[PDB]
């Protein structure tokens, strides 16, 4: 053997995986990541964030103090959780922008309730119903004190109540709506009631209507809830000639974390920081495609069920055994220890070694790629809605659609760019190995075209692990070479 | 003749069209595509969605059965259309949410009205006016009851129906409001009216303003429309001690694909599946500039009137006219049957063949891209608005203008990104044939720099189409290129 | 000396700065911009934007014409700028939608107020209030009308004003509501009062509320402010029974560049497009972290408080100072006349000098991405709050949350996207003077492997030029170079 074989490959596997690309459809890599989580447990998990169970009660009822809901008071959450199986059984209510209520008590994250000393003169207070049983006899809500006439008189009421604390008082009060002129004139003196409750800046000015409503807990009657936010500094004034239904004192409101989440998934004692209403998920993907409702640290929700990140290079897979061949042909699936390396054939037979400094450089830039691929959201808009309503809500839905249009376009083209440079970079690596050794190896070797080197000398394993090490000397067998390449 | 010249070149054309890379502002390739649509044909077309035209109608007015739109009863759409020239012609009316019914109406997609048997006691129904003429008489919206007192007495009206259906009922149904109190006593005999329509959880409370309103039709007195859903299991009762605008039974509601739009755009018999108020468009494009306001299956709307996609390469088209050069210097506008491919000077004279793999790549890649390239949006939120509305308003416009700005950027930097690719292949196809004939030709041919090789031997037509072909023999001419190469 | 060395290399700065691209998650380059806006000069520059600093008054004050604001009469704007420090001094007021009427007021740009011809028949005009000073004397709002009875009657008032102007007119109205039946009786003859305000197609239907508000400036009393648009064409009718504060005539309204912002910052004679809450910052970045409120020609809000785009290539700065060595090794710090270049050793000693085409080249490349990475939006949507409010508020503040991180997006994958092809562009250039150097050169030099080649000839600066030159003639010095390269 007065010549050897330096063939320069990369490895490859009997399986692979198909990604998109900026440049092709499908092309075949060694190996590949899912970044859409499509998958829960079911189950949300209780920690770390504070999960409240409102197993039988809306937040609103657990609010008013609907009997069943009392367990509740003064509670507190990061996240509500309301059940489908939630039931109202106290005395039948509207609240005319429920949604903002519901919306805005869950923001705060507490039923903190401090009873404040409402002197009510001239009329009966602790008004109670059979439609809201506290034990064996008639009750109302908790937190509300239905007042009617003492003796035969009904007086304008005229109560104040300062903010002199330095936080929000959240006061809930409510309008009485009977069902006939006879209930009106019978609980309220006056034919036609009337409640203004006030701020220095805010007013509501709300007028009973007396009418029949459908039959629900034996009434056809119904009260109205409102609400009134009064700052440090300011006050309140509640001035009414009837129907009042009087607040008890304020909902200590604060800022933060806390929202509230409709869903019938089991609490289980496990640790997700993201949770959607299938139940909580992994966050160690960057996207998701379980619900466009979550809470807390989750991926982005995207409408692609599935999306892959090349985590390797393309995967490159007739009586002629004796040859070897380079990365021109094909890959290598016998090359176990490396991505790139030598094959060679020479006096002492065929010979194969990785190469760790090209090997370890596409490892790097692909794990720090990883480590950039793989935002925490609390309180949000709702997304799902169980009544038609017309403006407001073709805008929430809008603003959502648009949203997840836009983050499924940014996913898209993200893994396509990133898939592009990671196959770019891996064939960059190999064709600088190839280069590196064609420097090296000088006027001693030429390109056969296949990515190996003929050797024009006689370059046993020591002579080879010297081209594979940074130390060959092309000086020591060159006139040899010349000799080799330019007669024979 | 004792060697050859084979230059390696690709096409390129007269004209060419300039686009946007990311790293060149402007770059002349061979060819391009529009990714804008910036034209419409004016038209509507009637397939495949079905197109109602309102004519004179708005779909309000079509809902509440103005008898100049008594032609729309119990109608079904895809697209409602409402033209300029609509007006109404029956009693002068307000919605107080115009924008919210307008809009759940045109996405139930129906005026499937079914009449129930309500039954007004001591109370004349029917009632007409000559600002709503129907025949010769005068008359009423088909689908509304205007009630009257019966002799000199109106009772408190008490009536309830049932939702037993497995759909959702709207329940369409109005206030009078009288010019003066003469007008209210006569009609209805309380000095005061009152109109409470409720469900199990829902109510709505409505008091009558006696007052002259502008004079339409003859009349300064107004009705004020209400609407309610009623969900399966509930319950629908109306009570009202004067006032009531009656409903005759409800709209039948549903879900799915439609959607209303403001157009004067004529109606024409052609299919197009994206509707915009200027006419359809055709959605080859990914992108359009004619209408933010769309439906159906429509390219995404940009500010850019243009983006100019590359479907080829750069295009690069004294005395001395013998000689031949490859692509260092330039591109061959000779080259018809292909991207890449071969210029050769020899023994029989100057040739001329096409790189049929290297030309296919390059398509098959650029077919590929395009493919990718080239959604249905059906209700959304308005985007242009007659009336100053404030806080909604300005909400919904800058949802609008946040979305077109995104996607206006996503337009720029996916053609500019995708033209720079196309360039890096286009250009990568060329060298790797350059590199390819370099490795065949071995010790026999010389990098005239030209991106041409001087071949040292003799090259017949028959030696350079085997060059061409995958078969070339490097050592059949090894020797007598040596000698050429390194004596003379 | 029978031989040269000619090395190819490119220039490096003894800093450097650290910057992302997709490929790399810190690497070194010459040099680099921010893209991020951090800093305002903490003033509001009155050019080129019309400033109206409101001092004491809210745009609502300046508005009603409460009298510390009387000299914001007839005032227009492009950007009002409200105090913290701003307070109301006249009769204490609520606006059902008081952020509706400052943005639409805003958006006008305008207080050009038309006093109108009203004949208000019965009624004794100009009601003034010890709450609202004008001089020594009680006053009122100056754009408003308080009507009380005259002698001992208050008749229906019902009054008409046509719009046969080609503008739309603004007219701002109020209802008043006493504190007691007794103040009701006394002002207004009737125990319940009304307000009808009225267009063709739209109606305002107020009924006062009596009751004890808070005592804000001697008064437990409220008026509460309304709006009606009347357009060309449209008629106003007012019609009430009692406690209608009447308007003086209309607000002309006009559409454009105006809009309102919260600040405490100082106006500055200055100049600058881009208007802040935290003072005017520069355009010239194409994104900004000051505030997400913003007014004028402006960068993008981003969450990042820095970006740096690479605008120079990778910077690469033991007893053995006579060699020289390439671009494989290392750059070159004292290259102080171009980007690339030359290094060589021959007869007369060492040289170098600068290549101007490759360095020019990469300049023009990078200036050219810089040309397109250096919008102006007005009056937008509120982006802070100083109360709660639910459901609208939520939807504000999840839009402009959902904008912000897709434009944090966007400029995190831009700046690592565009930085990945400087630093390919600028690798690409030094690759290209080294194959063009390589190609001149043929059968007379070959690569060292450090990006030098060691020509086999006596090559003195002059034949060096002429490498540097286009113009080097590898024939004349063939001969000499083969017998050097393949015998000794
Ligand atoms: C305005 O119009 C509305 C609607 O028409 C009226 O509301 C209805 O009012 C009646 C009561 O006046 C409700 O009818 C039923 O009342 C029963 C009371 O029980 C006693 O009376 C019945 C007489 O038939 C006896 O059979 C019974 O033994 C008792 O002596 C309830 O028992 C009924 O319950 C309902 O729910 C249960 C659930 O288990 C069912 O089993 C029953 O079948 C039934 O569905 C029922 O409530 C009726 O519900 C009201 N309807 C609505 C829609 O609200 C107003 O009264 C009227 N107002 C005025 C002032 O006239
Ligand atoms: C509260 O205040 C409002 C506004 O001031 C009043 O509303 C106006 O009411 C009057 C009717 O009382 C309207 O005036 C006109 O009525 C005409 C009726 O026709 C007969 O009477 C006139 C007497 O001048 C004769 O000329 C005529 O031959 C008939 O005998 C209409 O014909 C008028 O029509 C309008 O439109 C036509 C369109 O073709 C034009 O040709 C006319 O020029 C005219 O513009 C007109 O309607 C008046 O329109 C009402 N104005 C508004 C703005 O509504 C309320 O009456 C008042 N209420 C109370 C209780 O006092
Ligand atoms: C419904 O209920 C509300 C709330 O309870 C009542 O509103 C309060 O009304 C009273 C007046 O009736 C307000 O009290 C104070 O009135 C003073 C008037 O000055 C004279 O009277 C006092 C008698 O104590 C003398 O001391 C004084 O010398 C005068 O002769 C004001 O001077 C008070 O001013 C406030 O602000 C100043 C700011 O400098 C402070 O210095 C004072 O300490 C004080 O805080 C004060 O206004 C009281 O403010 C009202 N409260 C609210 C919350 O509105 C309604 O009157 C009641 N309605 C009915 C019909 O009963
Ligand atoms: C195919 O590609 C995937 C994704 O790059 C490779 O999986 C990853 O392998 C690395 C190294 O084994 C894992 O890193 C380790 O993670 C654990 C847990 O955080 C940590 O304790 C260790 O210190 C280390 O960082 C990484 O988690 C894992 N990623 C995933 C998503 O599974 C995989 O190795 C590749 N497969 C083959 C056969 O090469
Ligand atoms: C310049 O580039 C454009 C865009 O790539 C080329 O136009 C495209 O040409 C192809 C092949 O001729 C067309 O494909 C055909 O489309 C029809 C209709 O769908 C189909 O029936 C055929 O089977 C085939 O797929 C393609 O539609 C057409 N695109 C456009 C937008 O016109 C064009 O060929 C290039 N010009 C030159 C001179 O090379
Ligand atoms: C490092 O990179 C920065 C950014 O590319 C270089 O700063 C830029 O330098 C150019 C040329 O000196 C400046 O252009 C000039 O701008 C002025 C003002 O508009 C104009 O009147 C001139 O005609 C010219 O166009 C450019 O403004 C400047 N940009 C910034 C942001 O400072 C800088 O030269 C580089 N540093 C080194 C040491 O190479
Ligand atoms: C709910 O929390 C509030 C405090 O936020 C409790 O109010 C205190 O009640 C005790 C009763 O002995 C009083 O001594 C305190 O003065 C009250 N605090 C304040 C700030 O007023 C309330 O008792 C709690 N209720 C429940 C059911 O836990
Ligand atoms: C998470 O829950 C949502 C809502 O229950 C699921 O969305 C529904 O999925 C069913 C079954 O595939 C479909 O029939 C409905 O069309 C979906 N409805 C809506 C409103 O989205 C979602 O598929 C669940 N995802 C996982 C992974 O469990
Ligand atoms: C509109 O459609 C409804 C059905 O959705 C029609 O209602 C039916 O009318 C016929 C009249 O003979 C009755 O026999 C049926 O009982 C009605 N159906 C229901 C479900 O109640 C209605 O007639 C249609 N009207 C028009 C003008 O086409
Ligand atoms: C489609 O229709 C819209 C609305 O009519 C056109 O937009 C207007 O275009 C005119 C004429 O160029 C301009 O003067 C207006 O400023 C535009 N108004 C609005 C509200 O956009 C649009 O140009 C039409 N496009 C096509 C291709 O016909
Ligand atoms: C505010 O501007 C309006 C014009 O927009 C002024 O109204 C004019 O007042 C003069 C007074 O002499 C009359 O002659 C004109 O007829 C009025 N114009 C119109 C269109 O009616 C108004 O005076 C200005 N007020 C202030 C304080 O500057
Ligand atoms: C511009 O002003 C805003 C609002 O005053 C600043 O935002 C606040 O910054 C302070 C101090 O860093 C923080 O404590 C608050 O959390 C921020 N509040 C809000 C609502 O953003 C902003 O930092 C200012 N920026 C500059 C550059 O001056
Ligand atoms: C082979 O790759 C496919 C890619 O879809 C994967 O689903 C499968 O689990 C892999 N199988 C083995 C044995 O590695
Ligand atoms: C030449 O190219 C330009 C590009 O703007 C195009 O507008 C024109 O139609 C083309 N002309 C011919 C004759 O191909
Ligand atoms: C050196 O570069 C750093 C990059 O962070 C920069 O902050 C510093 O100002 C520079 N110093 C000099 C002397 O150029």
């Amino acid at each position: 053997n007065s010549t050897a074989t330096l063939c320069l490959g990369h490895h490859a596997v009997p399986n692979g995986t198909l990604v998109k690309t900026i440049t092709d459809d499908q092309i075949e890599v060694t190996n590949a990541t899912e970044l859409v989580q499509s998958s829960s447990t079911g189950k949300i998990c209780n920690n770390p964030h504070r999960i409240l169970d409102g197993i039988d009660c809306t937040l609103i009822d657990a609010l008013l103090g609907d009997p069943h809901c009392d367990v509740f008071q003064n509670e507190t959450w990061d996240l509500f959780v309301e059940r489908s199986k939630a039931f109202s059984n106290c005395y039948p209510y509207d609240v005319p922008d429920y949604a903002s209520l519901r919306s805005l008590v869950a923001s705060s994250g507490t039923l903190e309730f401090i009873t404040e000393g409402f002197t009510w003169t001239g009329v009966t207070q602790n008004g109670g119903s059979n439609a809201c049983k506290r034990g064996p006899g008639s009750g109302f809500f908790s937190r509300l004190n239905w007042l009617t006439k003492s003796g035969s008189t009904y007086p304008v009421l005229n109560v104040t109540m300062p903010n002199n604390d330095n936080f929000d008082k959240l006061y809930i009060w409510g309008v009485h709506h009977p069902s006939t002129n006879q209930e009106q004139t019978s609980l309220y003196v006056q034919a036609s009631g009337r409640v203004t409750v006030s701020t220095r800046r805010s007013q509501q000015t709300i007028i009973p209507n007396i009418g029949s409503r459908p039959w629900v807990r034996g009434l056809s009657s119904r009260i109205s809830i409102y609400w009134t936010i009064v700052k440090p500094g300011d006050v309140l004034v509640i001035n009414s000639n009837g129907n009042l239904i009087a607040p008890r004192g304020y909902f200590k409101m604060r800022t933060g974390k806390s929202s509230i989440m409709r869903s019938d998934a089991p609490i289980d004692t496990c640790i997700s920081e993201c949770i959607t209403p299938n139940g909580s998920i992994p966050n160690d993907k960057p996207f998701q495609n379980v619900n466009k409702i979550t809470y807390g640290a989750c991926p982005k929700y995207v409408k692609q069920n599935t999306l892959k990140l090349a985590t390797g290079m393309r995967n490159v897979p007739r009586g002629l055994f004796g040859a070897i061949a380079g990365f021109i042909e094909n890959g290598w699936e016998g090359m176990i220890d490396g991505w790139y390396g030598f094959r060679w054939q020479n006096s002492e037979g065929t010979g194969q070694a990785a190469d760790l400094k090209s090997t370890q450089a596409a490892i790097d830039q692909i794990n720090g790629i990883l480590n950039r691929v793989i935002n925490e959201k609390f309180h949000q808009i709702e997304k799902e809605f169980s009544e038609v309503e017309g403006r407001i809500q073709d805008l929430e839905k809008y603003v959502e659609d648009t949203k997840i249009d836009l983050w499924s376009y940014n996913a898209e083209l993200l893994v396509a760019l990133i898939n592009q440079h990671t196959i770019d970079l891996t064939d960059s690596e190999m064709n600088k190995l190839f280069e590196k050794t064609r420097r090296q190896l000088r006027e001693n070797a030429e390109d056969m075209g296949n990515g190996c080197f003929k050797i024009y000398h006689k370059c046993d394993n020591a002579c080879i692990e010297s081209i594979r090490n940074g130390t060959y000397d092309h000086d020591v067998y060159r006139d040899e070479a010349l000799n080799n390449r330019f007669q024979i």
